[PDB]
């Protein structure tokens, strides 16, 4: 029955229930409700000037969609002064979110991505939470009963979430799309505490994920009122199964995971990433041994960021002159760069914040280019600015590490960006809202999007940075001839 599993379990976890103290409770309350932020608190601490700015900052123009949403709530109440002000804002805003915490960081909850005290706040009450769920699931239930969890598509990668679900009839599953889904996912990983229903939920608004999840023995986890678990973090899963299956007459996707040990996992990431290194140090003409690309994985969507960046390499190669990939890439590696493929945010990786003291000068985005560490990051859950793939977005972090190599050749001595020579300025303020939206940001930008487009698979996208900025087009040609003959 559906209430005799949840008796059961209830029963199984009932000592451990009765012998929680309040603080134990209070802590499993947090966790599953988020403490946000109050806005009568935060404009209270700006001052007069401050609090006009707000009013008067178009805030679509950026922030996360959360964060955006949460400023215009209190507006009612960018010029360089404008970015500096919200950079600040930001880190006011945030929710204390102890499972967006150890998501965001993978469970590297050291990472120096948020101020020291709350940093502290959320690594004591983790190990508290782990200290908590002590007693397994056990060797009698195990294998006696299935774990749910809804969840929303856009949770593992928002690019597909897009178009997932049928744009002729919503109540439908795209076929295709799905295919590729599902063959490119095999594992997954758990970094919070998952949250899972005892009996299997209707599904709510954008909750078209449906998992079944299979427990070990010795799977920890603790009863929660209403019939929920609460599962320990650092788990790994299995995919054994996705099908499109119907639901009150309506599409939905299940997902049959079993939960294995996560350094099993972890060993088959290690693994992949060892294999990626040894195809590409031998096709770029690298010492073998040569660590260019990481995967940095730590999160639901684990097997996908890794399948993903084989192909985005590829098409990196296929459309990419060999010679300056080569040049470029050995540049790259002089400085001990990397390529790296992740599903944390990228305040939280090292290649990022051990150039960025300041937290709030740290940035999350789709991808990043850092010179000081000559590395390439790209972020796989999340939704670029206006961009077809991940593909596309790669080559034009790459167009930020030409622009540093280019600069480099031109004066190896206190090197800088061509992007900042007096040519590509004028260059710039003539032909920089002639491309994309994204390009008029500044004159690195301008160049990465110029540089991109030159390489799109479509014809027409080329074409027209020959004509709508043809002193771009040129100044990037001469840039990639001058590196190829360096
Ligand atoms: C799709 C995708 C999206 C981005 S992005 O984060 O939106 N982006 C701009 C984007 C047009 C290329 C970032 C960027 O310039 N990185 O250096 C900006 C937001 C700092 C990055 C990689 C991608 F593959
Ligand atoms: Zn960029």
């Amino acid at each position: 029955s559906r209430y005799e599993k949840w008796e059961k379990i209830k029963q199984h976890y009932q000592h451990w229930s009765d012998s929680l103290s309040e603080e134990g409770r209070g802590l499993l309350k947090k966790l599953q409700i988020p403490i946000e932020p109050k806005k009568d608190d935060i404009i209270h601490s700006l001052s007069q000037e401050e609090k006009e700015l707000l009013k008067r900052i178009q805030i679509d123009s950026s922030l996360s969609t959360e964060e955006k949403e949460f400023l215009k709530k209190l507006q009612i109440d960018l010029s360089e002064k404008e970015k500096e002000f919200l950079k600040k804002l930001k880190l006011d805003i945030q929710p204390y979110d102890i499972n967006q915490r150890l998501q965001d960081t993978g469970g590297l909850i050291d990472s120096p991505s948020i101020n020291l005290d709350v940093r502290k706040q959320y690594k004591r009450d983790i190990q508290n939470i782990d200290a908590l769920l002590h007693q397994s699931i056990g060797s009698t239930l195990y294998n006696k009963i299935y774990l749910y969890e809804n969840m929303n598509i856009n949770n593992l990668t928002a690019t597909l979430g897009a178009d997932l679900v049928d744009s002729t009839d919503n109540t439908k599953i795209n076929r295709g799309i799905f295919n590729e889904f599902k063959k490119n996912f095999k594992y997954s990983i758990s970094s919070n505490y998952m949250i899972v229903d005892i009996n299997e939920r209707p599904a709510l608004d954008n909750e078209r994920l449906k998992w079944r999840i299979q427990l070990s023995p010795d799977t920890r986890a603790g009863y929660l009122e209403n019939g929920k678990l609460i599962l320990q973090r650092n788990i790994g899963l299995e995919i054994k199964d996705v099908q499109i299956i119907k639901q009150s007459e309506k599409e939905y996707i299940r997902i049959d995971a079993k939960v294995v040990p996560k350094s099993k996992i972890d060993t088959k990431i290690q693994e992949a990433q060892l294999n990626i290194n040894q195809e590409w140090n031998k096709a770029l003409g690298l010492p073998k041994y040569t660590k260019l690309i990481t995967f940095n994985v730590h999160n639901r969507y684990a097997s996908n960021i890794v399948e993903s960046a084989y192909l985005i390499l590829n098409e990196w190669k296929n459309n990419i002159q060999s010679d300056l990939i080569k040049k470029v890439t050995n540049y790259l590696v002089d400085g001990n760069g990397r390529f790296v493929f992740t599903d944390i945010t990228l305040p939280n990786i090292a290649e990022q914040y051990t150039h960025q003291d300041e937290i709030y000068e740290q940035v999350h985005s789709k991808g990043l280019y850092v010179p000081e560490s000559r590395s390439i990051l790209l972020h796989g859950p999340s939704k670029g600015v206006e961009l077809r793939n991940d593909s596309e977005g790669f080559i034009h972090e790459f167009g930020h590490a030409v622009d540093d190599y280019a600069g480099y050749l031109l004066d190896k001595n206190q090197s800088d960006l061509v992007t900042n020579s007096k040519k590509f300025i004028d260059i710039f303020k003539e032909e920089g809202s002639n491309l994309t939206s994204y390009g008029r940001t500044n004159e690195a930008e301008f160049f990465a999007e110029a540089f991109r487009l030159m390489h799109s698979t479509d014809h027409a996208e080329r074409l027209k940075v020959q004509k709508n900025a043809p002193k771009t087009f040129q100044f990037i040609n001469d840039q990639i001839k001058f590196i190829i003959n360096s």
